[PDB]
């Protein structure tokens, strides 16, 4: 009459989303976290369709209600030229059908983080979690306080959504695989919205956003620039994808040189413009993240079935792309479905099912994602104007994010059980059959 013991490494959104969602369906959670996760950094995290459908249900609706503000509204994409002008009109209104966010990423954790906290998730901050180890009956991992301070924590199975650069990673795969540079970087940031207020120069980017959010996009010779703003104007964000051969290290805390960004597109005619609302992001605020290309890990669980990485620890996706969080968020709903169908008795079962449903779809995702942070779809623009040719159309994928995670697990664990236990490849349906092939992905 033991409730399942689940441990989590890490909580960014994907290990915040996999406690709710294990807490949520009657398991025990006990997060560990080496940061304090409510500190302001970074800028805005997109959430599709897909995630905004796992998130629904949590609380009963609770979540989304506080998510509400940051529902996106705008209608379409705006593609402009180097010289601002509107070239084509995007519509999103298949996309909206259904609620996406935009908010900054501390709002979001903040948002989670309360939540978890409200239903029973035991926490734990200023951990780093080291040596895992696990066995056919259980799993345990050290808990390191910064006192130095080593606690032996044991449970059913670790959930490790310690992203990027993930250290339980080696538990899997202990060979690693480099990331190799697409020679492009990303810079972004929030803007100070106080500041923006008050410059009469940069006015005109408040027009309209109460009723719909500011989504631009502008196409200049070695950039690809967007402008969003959501919750009725109260945020502003931007990036810009842009050449980049240098060595830099993919993190959210390094410092990067505004002037770089101005550099780029002050030689072309929309280049102030831009640059009146740009220049009030605050100085120690610039990202300039490098777009690396992962390559898919052979597998995610361990070989006693107790481990499972998840999240960025599993497929990280370049922020450029859309899909980075919806997909992690997707492991954790896929994931705790799969063990509250398998039961505490069939934990390595309910580990592998998980990964079988999620390989293919999230190999995918990060797949196609290398080819926009290669850049495939730029073209000369002395020639060619931007239209929706340019447009990485990831987030514009009815099978990614039409897709219904917790029903499709749901409907299909018996088949993939069956799968696992035969030694049989599962074939799963949530992506397009020609993609899998297309793609190279070789199942699990
Ligand atoms: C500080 C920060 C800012 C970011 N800002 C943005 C942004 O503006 N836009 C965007 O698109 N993406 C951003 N990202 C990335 C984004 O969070 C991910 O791409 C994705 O949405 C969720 O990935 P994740 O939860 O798997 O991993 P992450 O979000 O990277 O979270 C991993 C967490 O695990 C913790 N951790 C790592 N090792 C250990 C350990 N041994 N023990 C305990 N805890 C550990 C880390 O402290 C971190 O909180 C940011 C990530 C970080 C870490
Ligand atoms: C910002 C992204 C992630 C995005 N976020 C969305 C949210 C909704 Cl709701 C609908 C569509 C999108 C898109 C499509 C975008 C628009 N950007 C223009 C330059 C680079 C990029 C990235 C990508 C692109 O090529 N396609």
């Amino acid at each position: 009459g033991e409730e399942v013991q689940v441990i989590i490494v890490g909580l960014g959104i994907v290990g915040l989303a996999a406690a709710i969602e294990c807490r949520e369906k009657g398991h025990s959670v006990h997060a560990f976290e080496k940061s304090n996760i409510l500190k302001s950094i970074g800028d805005c995290i997109g959430l599709q369709s897909n995630a905004t459908r796992i998130i629904k249900r949590w609380g009963d609706g609770a979540v989304h209600e506080a998510l509400r503000p940051w529902i996106v509204s705008s209608k379409e994409i705006r593609i402009h030229n180097s010289s601002g002008r509107l070239i084509i009109r995007q519509d999103l209104s298949e996309v909206c059908e259904q609620p996406n966010y935009l908010l900054p990423r501390s709002e979001l954790i903040r948002v989670m983080y309360e939540h978890a906290l409200k239903i029973g998730v035991e926490i734990s901050l200023g951990v780093e979690v080291c040596e895992p180890s696990e066995d056919e009956e259980g799993a345990s991992v050290v808990a390191l306080t910064r006192d130095g301070e080593r606690q032996i924590v044991r449970g059913d199975f670790i959930i490790c959504s310690d992203g990027v650069h993930s250290k339980m990673r080696k538990a899997i795969m202990p060979q690693p695989v480099e990331p190799r540079p697409s020679g492009y970087a990303a810079f972004r940031a929030l803007v100070d919205t106080e500041t923006l207020k008050g410059d009469p120069e940069a006015s005109w980017v408040f027009e309209g956003v109460e009723e719909n959010d500011r989504f631009d996009v502008f196409f200049l010779s070695g950039a690809q620039i967007a402008l969003q703003s959501c919750n009725k104007g109260k945020v502003f964000s931007w990036f810009c994808i842009h050449q980049d051969t240098r060595n830099l290290l993919d993190v959210w805390t390094s410092p990067a040189d505004p002037n770089e960004m101005l550099d780029l597109i002050k030689v072309w005619p929309i280049g102030q413009r831009l640059w009146s609302v740009i220049r009030h992001t605050q100085p120690q605020k610039f990202i300039n993240y490098p777009l690396l290309n992962h390559k898919p890990l052979d597998h995610w669980v361990s070989s006693h079935g107790r481990l499972i990485l998840i999240g960025d620890a599993a497929h990280p996706l370049s922020p450029a792309a859309g899909q980075g969080a919806s997909q992690g968020i997707e492991d954790a709903n896929v994931l705790a479905t799969s063990l509250s169908l398998a039961g505490r008795q069939r934990v390595s079962l309910a580990l592998h099912v998980a990964e079988r449903i999620r390989y293919a779809r999230a190999s995918a995702v990060q797949l196609i994602s290398h080819r926009v942070n290669e850049g495939w779809r730029n073209q000369d623009w002395d020639a060619y104007e931007p239209n929706e040719q340019n447009i990485a159309s990831l987030p514009l994928e009815t099978w990614i994010y039409g897709h219904d995670s917790q029903a499709y697990t749901e409907q299909e664990f018996e088949m993939v059980v069956r799968a696992v236990q035969e030694g049989e490849e599962y074939h799963a349906t949530n992506l397009p059959d020609k993609l899998r092939v297309q793609l190279g992905i070789r199942n699990v």
